[PDB]
C-alpha cells in the first residue's frame, strides 16, 4: 500500500533544493520558515540524524536533552537576552515570567555544568543534542536552508586547559569530516572568523553548490581553505613603485567614485582608492580606512583592528564633514585629521589618486613618504581571484559554499559571566574553557539537493535515499503480475532493503509513476509486468541510467544486491 | 564511562521525581521543564523506539510537524481562545500570532486539506513523536505534570464511521503491544466520550498508589471504565413502600447531609443532595439530585441535554432568586426549575429534603404520592463494592497514571477548518478522525512509579539504561584493569550494553554497588585480584539478596542466560 500512501496528494521557491523538496512531497509549509516533514521527507531526516549521531557518540560525547522553552534570567547572565536582537523569539508564560524560544543552548548547558560539573576528575565532557530551535530571521527563505524552526546538532565541551579544548575540538573536526563522508557530500572545511587578528580555532564545513552564499577561498596546489571573511589577503607586487609624478591638485566636482576615476580620467584603477571612514571603538573618535579601487573592505578584518569598533559601524555624512571638512567622493589620506589605517595593498601603491579632503578635488600623483606619512599597514581587503595564497604556495581561487557546520573554540565567555569554576587538581579555581560545535541537520537534507540534483529530480547520495528500490507494476491488478510483485517486495524486504511499492492503479500512468520514482531520487526501479513474465525477465532502471535493462528473474537478486554493494 | 555518566531533592514529593533526580536521570531548568541527563535519555529513547515500531507495524505513517503554530489555525477551530491560559501564546518580530503548541488537531487538518484530495489515499493515520508545551497552572511531579513534555500524538481520517472503528482497533491492540514491551502493568479502561453510553475513547493506565485517576473494574469481569466513565446501577430492585406522611420540620442549623443525619437521627441513604447548575437553555437553571451518601459525577451531569457543558454551578444568588430559598434547604418538593434525579434516588422512600423554604425540610417524602417523580439519569460516581454494570460482580476502585488515549473525534475539525473529500459515488464527505496520544515523558516516570525498592529504581527490561555494571574493586590495579576492559570488550561485541564504573579509590565500593543500584542497572559483575586468583568473578543482580561467586568461563554464558 505504499505509494498511495507515502506520495500522498510551487509559486515563491526559488532554490532547487526547496523547488524539488516540495514537489517530491518531503516539505510543505505550514507558515513563514515553518516546514512539516512529511513521510518521505522524514525518512531521510533521519537517515542523516543517524550518522551525526553515531559519530557524535563515537568521538565520546553523551546525548543530552534540553528544553526548548528556556528562563530570560540565563539569558540576562550572559547579556544574551537584550544583545541577541529580534531574531530571539521571546515570550511571557500565564504567570508573566518571561522565557525564549532557544536559538542555541550555551546558557542552559553552562546552567548544567555549574550544577552537574564539580570534580575535575570529570572533565573533559563534551554535552551534544539534536533539537529544534528557533529563530527569528528577518526573512526566512530558501526553505530548509534560512528556515525560522529547523534542527540542530549543538555540542559543548568543557575543558580546565587550553590544550584539552584544542584534542576535543580535533577530535570533532575529524567526526565532521566522518559525517559528512558518510553522508555522500561534496564538502570543505575552512578556516574561519575567530574574532581575531590570525589565530584558530574556528572551522567552517560546507557543501560545495553554485547556490553558495558564503564565498570560500582554496589554495590551488596547497591545503589552505578559508572563508573570504577569514582568508589572508597579501598583494601581488613585492615592492613600492617609484615615483614618477608630482602630486597635484585635480577638480573634480563630478567625479566620486572609482568607476568615475577609471572611466572619466581614464586612470588605471590600481592607482585608485577607497577611504572608509568607521567609528572608532574609542567612543567618538573616527578611523579611515583604504583600500585600493579594486578591492573591497573586508568588514570583518576591519572590525577586528583594535582603533576600529567592533562590531562595524560606519560613520555618517555629518560625521564625515564635520571631522574632516569634506564629504564623501573627496577624502584622501592626505591631510586627514583623523587616525588611517592602510591595506597592504594599498602601501605598495605610486603615483596614485586620492581625494583631497577638500571638497570637488583629487591629488593626483600621490606618493607615499614623499608626500605624506606610510600610516599603519593591515590587512583590511578580501582576496580576489587569483590572489598569492598567503601561505606562499599557488595562487587563490574562490568557490561558493552552503555552511553546514561550524566549531568554535568559545574560551571562558560563559563560565566567567555565569561563575562555572572548577578546582584543578592542584588546588586552583579554574574557569571552565569551552567549546561548541554545531551541524545544521536541516540544512543538510537541502544542501545535498543544491549539490546533487537533474532534469528528472533529486539525486539523493546513497546513505539519504528514502528508499533503494521502487517497485513499478504495470496492471498490478493481474493476478500473475500481483504474486510476483508482491513476492518480489518480501524478498527484498527480507534481503534488508528499503522498497517503495508502487500500488496506484491504472489511473495513473506508468510514464508518470516513472517520472515520480526518479522525482523523489529512488536510485533503482524494476518494473514487472505480464509480457515480461511470460518471457521470465524483469525490466531494470538505474535512477542516472538512459536505457532500461531486462535481467532474467533468477539473476535478479545478486544484480540489486551488486548496484546496493 | 562512570566518571561522565553519573555527574554529581527537596521540592519533590511523588517517588518518581527523586528517584530521577537522584539517579541523575533527569534535572530542573525552571518550573515544569527538565533536561534529559544523559542517562536518562537512554530509557527514554527506548520508550520511544519500542513506540515507533508499534505505531509502524500498526500501519501509521511518521511526519514532524512544527512546534511553534499560527494563531489563524486555532482561530479556525475557536481554540485561540476557547483552550484557556494553558496555551502559550507569543508574537514574532513581525508582530504575527503564534502558540507553542500543545497539540497539532488544527495542523494535522490543515495538512490534510491540501495532501489529502483522494478516497483511495485513506484511510490514513500520521503520527509523530514531538515536544509539547502545556502551561499548566501548578507544574508538579516532575515528569507526570510538567510543562514541556513529549507526546507521540496521531491522527487518521477516515471516509466512514466503521473505517475510524478499525484504525481505532489497531490503536488498541498496538497501544496493548506498546505497554507490554515497556514490562508495565497496565489496563485499558472505557473513558469519557462526551456522550451518554456508547464507545469511543479509552484511557490506557499504569497501576499505582499515586495514581491521580481513579478507574473501576470488576472482580468478575473485564469491565474497566475511569470513574468518570463508569456506569452507577442502584444496588436496590424496588422502590420501597410508603410508611410515613410527609411533614414540615424546622431545621434552622440543618444545611449539610451531616447535619440532617446527626441533628435528626435520619438514615443517611433518607437523605439527599441538590445541586443547582446552569441549563443549556440560556437564562436556564436544572437541579441535580443524588443520595446523601454519594457525589454528583460532573462529567455525567454535563453530558445531560438540559444542563450546560461544561458544567456551571449557580450562585447563591441565582438559587435564591429562582426558588426562594438558599443553600441548605433545597429539594424537589415544589421546585419551579427543572429537575434530574440520579437512577437511586428514583428508588428512596420516607426521605428528607430541603423544602425550598428557608430552614425548613420535609420529612417522609414519597415519590408518586407527594410529587411527580423527575427524569431519571445515571448521575453519580460508583462507589466501591457498587454493581458492576455488566452484571458480573461488584465494582472496585483502584488509583492509575494515565498513559494512552484513544479518541474517535469525528468531523469537529474537518467541518471547521473545511477538510471534505468526495467519496467513491462523488458525494462531498467531512473527514472522520480519531486521534490517539502517548505520553512518552510520563511513561518513563509511570514506570518507576509502579517499579522500585528501598534500594531505588527498579526498570522493567526493556527500559533499563545498561543491561551491565561492571565493578572494578581497585581498578588502579592493572591487572584488574586488564580483565575488565577484556570483560567490557567481550560483553559490548556480544550486544550488551555495559557501563564499567572506572571511579577510583576515592568512591568506595559500597558506594559504587549503591550508585549502580540506584540507576536500577538489572546486572553487576565485580571484578578483583581476589577471585582473579581463584579465575572467579563475582555476580549480583539487582533483585538478588546475596552475591555469588563465578567461574570466568561460566560466565558469558551465565550472564546471556539472565538477559533471556
Ligand atoms: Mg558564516
Ligand atoms: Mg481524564
Amino acid at each position: 500500500m505504499r505509494t498511495s500512501q507515502y506520495l500522498l496528494s510551487p509559486a515563491d521557491a526559488v532554490v532547487i533544493s526547496h523547488q524539488l523538496l516540495l514537489r517530491a512531497g518531503m516539505i510543505r509549509r505550514l507558515a513563514s520558515g515553518l516546514y512539516t516533514w512529511l513521510p518521505m521527507g522524514l525518512r531521510v531526516l533521519r537517515k542523516v540524524e543517524t550518522i551525526v549521531r553515531e559519530e557524535m557518540n563515537a568521538a565520546g560525547a553523551l546525548e543530552v536533552l534540553m528544553p526548548a522553552v528556556q528562563p530570560a534570567e540565563l539569558w540576562q547572565e550572559s547579556g544574551r537576552w537584550e544583545q541577541y536582537g529580534p531574531e530571539l523569539l521571546r515570550l511571557k508564560d500565564r504567570h508573566e515570567r518571561e522565557f525564549c524560544v532557544g536559538p542555541t543552548h550555551e546558557e542552559v548547558i553552562t546552567d548544567l555544568a555549574r550544577n552537574e560539573l564539580n570534580s575535575y576528575k570529570q572533565l573533559p565532557i563534551n554535552f551534544y543534542q539534536i533539537q529544534t530551535k528557533f529563530r527569528d530571521e528577518i526573512r526566512p527563505r530558501f526553505g530548509l536552508m534560512r528556515g525560522r524552526e529547523f534542527i540542530m546538532k549543538d555540542a559543548y565541551s568543557f575543558h580546565l586547559s587550553q590544550d584539552s579544548l584544542q584534542q576535543t575540538y580535533d577530535g570533532m573536526y575529524q567526526a565532521y569530516s566522518k559525517i559528512f563522508s558518510r553522508l555522500g557530500l561534496d564538502f570543505r572545511p575552512v578556516q574561519a572568523d575567530n574574532g581575531s587578528i590570525g589565530g584558530s580555532g574556528s572551522h567552517e564545513f560546507h557543501v560545495l553548490a553554485n547556490s553558495g552564499e558564503d564565498d570560500i577561498v582554496f589554495s590551488d596546489s596547497s591545503d589552505y581553505a578559508a572563508n573570504i571573511e577569514k582568508a589572508e589577503a597579501v598583494p601581488r607586487e613585492s615592492a613600492r613603485g617609484s615615483a614618477t609624478e608630482d602630486m597635484r591638485l585635480v577638480d573634480t566636482p563630478n567625479t566620486k567614485t572609482i568607476a568615475a576615476l577609471v572611466d572619466g580620467f581614464q586612470l588605471p584603477i590600481e592607482k585608485t582608492i577607497k577611504t572608509l571612514v568607521v567609528h572608532g571603538a574609542e567612543e567618538g573618535t573616527l578611523v579611515a580606512l583604504i583600500v585600493r579601487g579594486d578591492h573591497e573592505l573586508n568588514e570583518i578584518k576591519a572590525a577586528n583592528q583594535p582603533l576600529v569598533a567592533s562590531p562595524l559601524v560606519f560613520a555618517s555624512e555629518a560625521e564625515i564633514r564635520a571631522a574632516i571638512g569634506a564629504g564623501p567622493g573627496s577624502l584622501g589620506p592626505v591631510n586627514l585629521p583623523i587616525a588611517c589605517i592602510v591595506d597592504r595593498s594599498v602601501a605598495l601603491m605610486s603615483d596614485f589618486a586620492a581625494g583631497a579632503n577638500i571638497e570637488d578635488k583629487h591629488y593626483f600623483g600621490v606618493n607615499w613618504e614623499r608626500d605624506l606619512p606610510l600610516p599603519e599597514v593591515a590587512d583590511l581587503r578580501n582576496v580576489v581571484e587569483g590572489d598569492p595564497s598567503p601561505d606562499g604556495k599557488g595562487t587563490l581561487v574562490i568557490k561558493r559554499g552552503i555552511e553546514v557546520g561550524h566549531i568554535f573554540q568559545l574560551g571562558t565567555k560563559y563560565s566567567e559571566a555565569m561563575k562555572l569554576s572548577v578546582l584543578s587538581e592542584q588546588g586552583k579555581p579554574v574557569n571552565l574553557i569551552m567549546g561548541c560545535y554545531g551541524i545544521g541537520v536541516s540544512r543538510v537534507v537541502a544542501a545535498a539537493i543544491e549539490q546533487n540534483h537533474d532534469e528528472r529530480g533529486i539525486l539523493w547520495p546513497s546513505a539519504l535515499a528514502p528508499f533503494q528500490i521502487a517497485l513499478v507494476p504495470l496492471k498490478y491488478e493481474t493476478e500473475s503480475v500481483k504474486q510476483a510483485t508482491d513476492k518480489l517486495y518480501a524478498e527484498l524486504t527480507a534481503a534488508g532493503f528499503e522498497v517503495l511499492l508502487d500500488d496506484r492503479d491504472k489511473k495513473t500512468s506508468p510514464g508518470v509513476k516513472f517520472a515520480d520514482m526518479e522525482l523523489i531520487g529512488i536510485p533503482h526501479r524494476i518494473v514487472i509486468s505480464d509480457r515480461g513474465l511470460s518471457e521470465g525477465v524483469l525490466e531494470y532502471k538505474g535512477r542516472r541510467d538512459s536505457e532500461s535493462q531486462n535481467l532474467p528473474i533468477g539473476e535478479l537478486m545478486s544484480f540489486i544486491t551488486e548496484k546496493l554493494s
